[PDB]
């Protein structure tokens, strides 16, 4: 028993002096190596403390209160393992995709999958490390395996023209049908529906074709110039916040 | 087994004097001497108050009692301890760089990385001690490993411009091709995607070469500098909160 541990002691010295070998604070290092030798000696009494050792049962409790508080002391770095694990098998995303969540935020592309983090670069360019314990309890969201990007706005005509919104919910849903860039098959809804507290909005929802966030945006800024230019065909011109006044 | 706590009392009571030859609280260092009395004899009779001690399995759910309550009772405690050294091995950031979080708040430059807490500098130039049991539950973010800075911006038109729109949003386009600070390879968005309530918008999304907050904010200016005489070249004037009136 004892040159069991005599055995690990300059073992474990070995790889004290493998730490400082890399660059890593050596006389921290050391601190590392007694805490390696204190639980390596409690772990060993508290198995073969009873051929020599006195008072079983008494260690038992000792080491229920011990191994309880390690339990759930150290329970979230375990969680992190174990649903790490989790994400080696049934892996929800790829490397090379963004994911995003409407719970926490760790929006960015994925670079790698490790087993306790997970690090994200961010769309500045920073990474971002996240504990794999969130990917088991949090609702992630996969648009790099969007199929298709989608537009959507209100417009906001001017409240008083409401004899022509008619003509401009057929004109805008029109001009979409016969858009390029805009998927058909999917989704496709021009109609007023809000009627705010200062403009008759129109809802306007639909999907390009493509999932590429440059050509999406040139699809976006195509189709609202000439959602613009419908809405001023007609005499209809948009609208501002338009209070009223009623000065004394 | 008294010989042996006279031993340690009298030891204990050397390391109680060598608390008291460090300023550290007399009238306290004996209670925290106390403290260790008590706990090293009520430890002793839980191990070995079976030899001479009476009633084995009483004094076991005694100890079940207690070590259970000392064990969630300390956890985050343990648990700080515990993610320190999670810390000493998966460093998820050096010592000479600042993180941050978007769940809590600990944005600032870490100097040194204990092992309970974690002193981080904040940008006050204020010491900023953080337990170590957030790091494996929070995503800390390091963008001092961040590879470029990012600039980003709406414009914000007069809402009346929108003829203009197309040869400002391609001229600021190939501004932003051709400065020199900007980054070629990384993003680079000048697109019409907002439409606000007051002011036609332009998204501007793009990436400096550099990452010093020095020349990044130099760079950041000297674009919207000439954003804005590249709006004031035709005639666009921004916008302000724009409202009508309606007055009766």
């Amino acid at each position: 028993a004892v040159i069991l541990t005599i055995k690990l002691f300059l073992l474990i010295n070995q790889f004290e002096k493998q730490q400082i070998k890399k660059g890593r604070d050596i006389t921290s290092a050391r601190i590392m190596s007694r805490i390696i030798k204190i639980t390596i000696i409690v772990v060993l009494v508290l198995l073969y403390g009873e051929h020599f050792g006195m008072s079983l049962s008494g260690l038992l409790t000792f080491g229920g209160i011990g191994g309880l508080a390690v339990g759930m002391a150290g329970k979230d770095i375990l969680s992190n393992f174990f649903s790490g694990i989790m994400l080696y098998f049934d892996r929800p995303f790829s490397i090379g995709d963004w994911i995003r969540s409407p719970d926490r935020n760790i929006e960015g592309t994925v670079a790698e999958i490790g087993w306790r983090i997970t690090k994200i670069t961010t769309f500045d360019n920073r990474p971002l490390y996240v504990p794999n314990s969130l990917f088991s309890s949090i609702s992630v969201e996969n648009p790099g395996r969007m199929t298709n990007r989608r537009i959507t706005t209100t417009i906001g005509l001017r409240y008083e023209d409401a004899a022509k919104v008619g003509v401009i919910v057929e004109a805008v849903r029109e001009m979409l049908k016969n858009h390029p860039a805009i998927d058909q098959r999917q989704t496709l809804l021009v109609y007023f529906n809000q009627f705010a507290d200062s403009s008759l909005n129109i809802m306007v929802y639909c999907f390009t074709k493509t999932t590429v966030w440059a050509e999406w945006l040139a699809a976006q800024q195509d189709v609202y110039l000439k959602i613009i230019d419908i809405v001023q065909s007609h005499g209809a011109d948009f609208a501002f916040p338009s209070q009223t006044l009623y000065m004394d």
